[PDB]
């Protein structure tokens, strides 16, 4: 029967196999096939300090971690990321995925009104990736801090990206559109709404993005981590990832690393990536992707 | 049994239950005790003309139905739907209510920025509910519908109410935050992600009117209709509805009602209230309770 050391991962693999097992067989915006099913939802204990890193596939810690500090920073700027060496947004935010998108006057890597800026300054009229945007917009983030420390009881407690006067001078729209926060018995609850996930690669880094993002909210309003609910609207596996994926089906997953601060921090911006560690993260061998 | 004539409707009774036994006990903004499980999901079938009106305990058909047309007619004015002796919004645009709010200049029935002007006018910048608001801020319904249209296999298909700025300004902040729409062989599916839900009262009737929404663009974009997938964030029970439900929860779901459109229509703004039937609502008695 199902006696799993790591359940959750085990339900991430179920919920993969479902997919493939249920999903439709579309087309999709670049004319390769996805096989998808609409409307999935799957739940991570982040209690004693696990975060939810899948370990029958890798997952680009380093990655996460810095582009997580870096929306919550505000910055829009690509530039930024890349000088702490992660890369994932290099390729759209370069002369040649600007341009065609008509951002021909755009300097390099300046993002457009992404995550971050929404975040700290939904409603602000964006100009650049330089620009000071200190007071414009309202900042989500903060709200979010003050409403769970205020009125921890609060059904209210949202931050969107979604901003739809701003998605045309994004380089690409929200992926991770809006989450909720929750608070009981001392502890911190996630939900994120994703309304499009790749369970190969992107879906995993959301996962970690999110679950790192719930604890590091709850040492700033000195809570206990609680439970990450991920919610993704059109969910799919990319066909020609079919094979790599049952190679995943078949690994029995090993306990999820924990997470671990290792200074005091003042609020939600004074994190650095030297501090956030990262303990006991054994992955399975590599799956080659095609 | 295993098997049932609305297993639609069943799952949303061992939903409630699911609350009741596993849910967590607090005493929420109101005062009033919530039993509470924070992160569901539920799907509903659609297809064939079916509309998840619930049949243990009755919906208010003509409130839903209602509510929706003045929603997508981008109204904000609660005196519209009064004329039509709809009275859900009343208590919320009374005297007292805009003045216990600070809005002391705003006429009765004048909601603020909310659900419809979201829908119609995302960034445009709210003055009264009688103002004229044309080619202002973005038609979020109008680009849906275009997205169906031209682009069925985007996973970009979102409509938002969830706008940071504009809050303060609202009667009430939205509840049903934001959706999400799919194509899927000719088939329209819809996600509601709702922030905060009572399984009692409200849950029913927001399934009914974005069932209902999704019969729509179905039929305004020559589609047919799929699956509703009812997200929750908080989804609760009031403490004092514990007796009525358990009533509730012992009855058999009758077969959900179908709706029918008796003419056509030029386009989501086309539609009246005596062109839409609906087929077989049969319930069963009234509650002891309220
Ligand atoms: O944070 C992200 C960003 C993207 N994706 C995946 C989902 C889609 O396969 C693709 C984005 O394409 P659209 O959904 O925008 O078409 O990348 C994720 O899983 N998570
Ligand atoms: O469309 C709605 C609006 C409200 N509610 C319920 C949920 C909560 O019990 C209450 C609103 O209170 P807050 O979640 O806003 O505190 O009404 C719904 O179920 N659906």
């Amino acid at each position: 029967q199902q006696v799993h050391l790591n359940q959750d991962e085990y339900k991430y693999l179920k919920q993969v196999e479902q997919i493939l097992r249920e999903g439709t067989r579309r087309d999709d915006r670049t004319g390769t096939g996805t096989i998808s099913i609409f409307g999935m939802q799957s739940k991570y204990c982040l209690r004693n300090g696990t975060i939810p890193l899948l370990t029958t596939k890798r997952v680009y810690w380093k990655g996460v971690l810095e582009e997580l500090l870096w929306f919550i920073s505000g910055s829009t700027d690509g530039k930024l990321l890349m000088e702490k060496n992660v890369k994932i947004w290099e390729k759209n935010g370069d002369r040649a995925f600007l341009d065609n998108l008509g951002f021909t006057s755009r300097e390099e890597g300046d993002l457009g009104p992404v995550y971050g800026f929404q975040w700290r300054h939904f409603g602000a009229k964006y100009v650049d990736c330089h620009t000071d945007y200190s007071g414009q917009g309202v900042d989500q983030l903060a709200e979010v801090i003050r409403q769970i420390k205020e009125q921890p009881d609060s059904r209210r407690i949202i931050m969107s990206a979604w901003n739809p006067s701003d998605l045309g001078q994004m380089v690409l729209p929200p992926c991770h559109t809006m989450c909720q926060f929750y608070v009981d018995n001392g502890e911190l609850s996630c939900q994120l709404y994703q309304r499009s996930g790749d369970m190969g690669l992107g879906v995993p880094f959301n996962l970690a993005s999110y679950g790192l993002l719930t604890h590091m909210i709850a040492k700033v309003c000195g809570l206990k981590p609680g439970t990450l609910v991920h919610t993704l609207g059109d969910a799919h596996v990319y066909s020609n990832h079919v094979d790599a994926l049952k190679i995943q089906l078949d690994r029995e997953p090993y306990a999820f690393p924990k997470i671990r601060f290792t200074r005091d921090v003042a609020s939600i911006d004074d994190f650095t990536s030297d501090m956030i560690a990262l303990d006991d993260y054994k992955c399975h061998p590599k799956i080659p992707m095609d």
